[PDB]
């Protein structure tokens, strides 16, 4: 869409955002701009979690006390984008972003707000493609699960995790029922993490559009 | 319960493996004197994958061509032992050795073999403690979804697997559906791996008896 429309969506997160907590922030343009949005609040919360490498060095731009995981009981919070988004608010996310990173945090928190533009939104899962991080000595094995699955898994060559694993990109799925899907593939040995984001979907969806933030809830 | 009753074990099953194959090779006490018993027969094997260090470099030092699991689309068979197993065949695996390449090389194994002393049946499992293989970043998290679940996780201070992970060793839970619990348990973000081979189990039960092993096809 327009970075105007993520600038909206962005700001429309700061909203939800509790006096004198710590903050959830996942990755991305949208999510950049609800940072923004945050840097007008830096006194007036504790810190922030991040499920990035850029999102912590922003963060850390305007002052705000970092914290990881293993540092508090929970979020009330976690604000990030979306690949794609379903009618059902499951997510097919870490197509360009730490997957496992992100799963954690988003877990771990109370509420979601899934901040996006026009162009996230789905009718079916499954178009833009599912990341699966996997052992590396499972690669093979679960590439074949997977096409066992209904999906066509490409891996993702010339890199790794920071974990050290490999991502399968798996293309040409129609993810009719994702709580299903994510048992599956979380069944499969060799499997660090799916994308799904239908177990854990977004609480709030808060879209971007021609004319402002759209918020559901 | 006895060292002869191990070798009698593992000679046993030497009978479960053919010509010009690859064999499934676990590690343990048991699987050692399996794996002096592959020796005698390595001309006719095309050699091996193994899970565990220790076996590779013992079927290495014994002149049997190593494979990896990349390399392969399946194995005849895994031989292995397990710290449990119930009457249904379903084992607590990898207190003692590397939970995720066991559980992965037994995945592309068409037959698992599991070879036993007198103290591995249970009725019910989880007197021995469950191992979790769990992203550091998570691991208070997913020790707390463990507590919900009726269970008492311990991490495994000290150490970690090859690829960077800690371990959480669950005690106190009384696991009666364990395809249930390892559904539930593969489903916490943050964890990468259960010591809970529920659904793929022991095909064959190898134990240690006073003269020959006990073998249940
Ligand atoms: O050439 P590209 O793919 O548009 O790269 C720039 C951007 O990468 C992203 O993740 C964006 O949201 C974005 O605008
Ligand atoms: O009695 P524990 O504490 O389970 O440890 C002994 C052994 O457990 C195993 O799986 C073995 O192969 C083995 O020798």
């Amino acid at each position: 869409t327009q970075d105007e429309m993520k600038k909206a969506a962005g700001w429309a997160a700061l909203k939800y955002v509790e006096k004198g907590s710590i903050v959830g922030v996942g990755t991305g343009s949208t999510v950049n701009h609800f940072i923004d949005a945050l840097g007008t609040m830096s006194e007036e919360i504790k810190g922030a979690v991040s499920s990035s490498v850029a999102s912590t060095e922003k963060l850390e731009a305007l002052g705000i006390k970092i914290f990881d995981c293993n540092e508090v009981a929970s979020l009330d919070i976690y604000v990030d984008g979306a690949d794609e988004i379903n009618a059902d608010r499951e997510m097919i996310k870490g197509g360009g972003a730490a997957l496992t990173r992100e799963k954690i945090v988003a877990a771990i928190a109370d509420k979601f707000i899934c901040i996006v533009d026009g162009t996230k939104a789905v009718d079916v899962l499954g178009t833009f493609p599912l990341p699966v991080e996997v052992i590396p000595m499972a690669r093979s094995y679960v590439a074949r699960q997977l096409v066992k699955l209904g999906g066509d898994p490409c891996y993702r060559e010339g890199v790794i995790t920071d974990n050290g694993n490999v991502i399968l990109d798996v293309y040409g799925m129609k993810i009719t029922n994702p709580k299903q899907l994510e048992d599956q593939i979380n069944a499969i040995p060799g499997v660090v993490t799916v994308g799904l984001f239908a177990h854990r979907g977004a609480d709030v969806v808060i879209t971007g559009t021609p004319e402002g933030a759209k918020i559901e809830e």
